[PDB]
C-alpha cells in the first residue's frame, strides 16, 4: 500500500494538477485515498445525485418516472444532444435520467433538478443519505466553473464514494430504484477514455463522468468485475490554468494503480 500512494503522488506530479482518489474495495471494505477529503468540482458528475434525488421521490409518487416534461428551444444550454431532439416535444422523467446520466445532457439535468426544487433540494436528498459533505449551488453549465477556493458545487472523492456505494449497492433507494439507477450507469456512453480505460475491458462498469473550467475532468464509477466483489471508484482531477485542456488519461492512470 506504499507503492500504491507512491504512484499516485508520482502521477500528481506529473501531470502539474490537484488530483483526488478514492477506492472502496467491498472484497475486504478496504480503501485508497488520495486528498479523499479535499473539495473539488464535481461538474456533470453532480448527475448522479440529481436522478437519484428524482428516484428517491418516485419511490412515494407512483408513476413519477412517466410524468412529461416539455422542452422549449429557450431550455437549450451549451450541451443538449438528447434535448436538442425534443424541442417543442415532451421526454418522460425517466428519458431526462437516462440523457443527464448516459449522454451528460444538460437541459435534462437542468429539468431533474427543477422537478426536485431547485439545487439546494438536491443538496437536502444528499443530507438525507447521511451525506454531509455534498453541495449543489447552481444549474448547469455554470455549476462547472470549478474556480479554485470556490466550493460551490463541490464535494470530496471520500463523500462521493461512499455515496455511490449507498446508492447503488446499499440501501439509500428502494430496490426497483437501486436497479434503476445502475441500469442507467451501466448504459453510460461517455466513460470510454476515463476510469473504464484503466481497467481490463471485460469488467462491467456504471460510471459518470464531467468535466468544467481549470482543466477540471472527473468520474465516478461502479466496478463490477466478474466473480468478484465491486469496487466504487471516484477520480476527481483539476489544473491550475483556467483554459486547460483536459486529462481523460490520468483518471485512466489512477484507475490502473489502485485496480492493479
Ligand atoms: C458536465 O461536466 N458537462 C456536460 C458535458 N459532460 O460531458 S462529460 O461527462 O463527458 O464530460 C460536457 C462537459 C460539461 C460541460 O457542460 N462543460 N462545459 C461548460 C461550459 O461547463
Amino acid at each position: 500500500t506504499a507503492d500504491v500512494q507512491q504512484k499516485l503522488a508520482e502521477l500528481e506530479r506529473q501531470s502539474g494538477g490537484r488530483l483526488g482518489v478514492a477506492l472502496i474495495n467491498t472484497a475486504d471494505n478496504s480503501q485508497i485515498l488520495y486528498r479523499a477529503d479535499e473539495r473539488f468540482a464535481m461538474c456533470s458528475t453532480s448527475k448522479v445525485m440529481a436522478a437519484a434525488a428524482v428516484l428517491k421521490k418516485s419511490e412515494s409518487e407512483p408513476n413519477l418516472l412517466n410524468q412529461r416534461v416539455e422542452i422549449k428551444k429557450s431550455d437549450l444550454v451549451n450541451y443538449n444532444p438528447i434535448a436538442e431532439k425534443h424541442v417543442n416535444g415532451t421526454m418522460s422523467l425517466a428519458e431526462l435520467s437516462a440523457a443527464a446520466l448516459q449522454y451528460s445532457d444538460n437541459v435534462a439535468m437542468n429539468k431533474l433538478i427543477a422537478h426536485v426544487g431547485g439545487p439546494a433540494s438536491v443538496t437536502a436528498f444528499a443530507r438525507q443519505l447521511g451525506d454531509e459533505t455534498f453541495r449543489l449551488d447552481r444549474t448547469e453549465p455554470t455549476l462547472n466553473t470549478a474556480i479554485p477556493g470556490d466550493p460551490r458545487d463541490t464535494t470530496s472523492p471520500r463523500a462521493m464514494a461512499q455515496t455511490l456505494r449507498n446508492l447503488t449497492l446499499g440501501k439509500a433507494l428502494g430496490d426497483s430504484q437501486r436497479a434503476q439507477l445502475v441500469t442507467w450507469m451501466k448504459g453510460n456512453t461517455t466513460g470510454a477514455a476515463s476510469i473504464q480505460a484503466g481497467l481490463p475491458a471485460s469488467w462491467v462498469v456504471g460510471d459518470k463522468t464531467g468535466s468544467g473550467g481549470y482543466g477540471t475532468t472527473n468520474d465516478i464509477a461502479v466496478i463490477w468485475p466478474k466473480d468478484r466483489a465491486p469496487l466504487i471508484l471516484v477520480t476527481y482531477f483539476t489544473q491550475p490554468q483556467p483554459k486547460a485542456e483536459s486529462r481523460r488519461d490520468v483518471l485512466a492512470s489512477a484507475a490502473k494503480i489502485v485496480t492493479d
